[PDB]
């Protein structure tokens, strides 16, 4: 499951790269991300580059709730990334 990265999903065209195609909603705050062809995420607000959905999600949620502490929270065009991981496995 961990093996199935954004890089892998992009290569087999489960996902397309693009600006503002990734989103997180957490306790009232919306976060928007650009998906690069290399599978890295650009947080639009600061331009900070993250290596994984989990890395971006943990950073964004800690700003809202420092107690908190990826694939379930991060959405690609309104669908959870977990749905694309599962879809890759079912496609092989």
């Amino acid at each position: 499951r961990r093996a199935v990265t954004l890089r892998v999903l992009l290569k087999d065209e489960l996902l397309e790269p693009g600006e503002g195609v990734l989103s997180i909603y957490y306790l009232g705050r919306k976060f928007t991300g650009d998906l690069q062809l290399d599978g890295r995420i650009v947080w639009q607000e600061t331009g900070q580059v993250f290596n994984s959905p989990s890395a971006w999600a943990t950073h964004c949620k800690k700003l809202v709730n420092p107690a908190k502490k990826g694939w379930a929270s991060v959405k690609y065009k309104g669908q959870k990334l977990d749905k694309y991981k599962a879809a890759w496995l079912r496609r092989h």
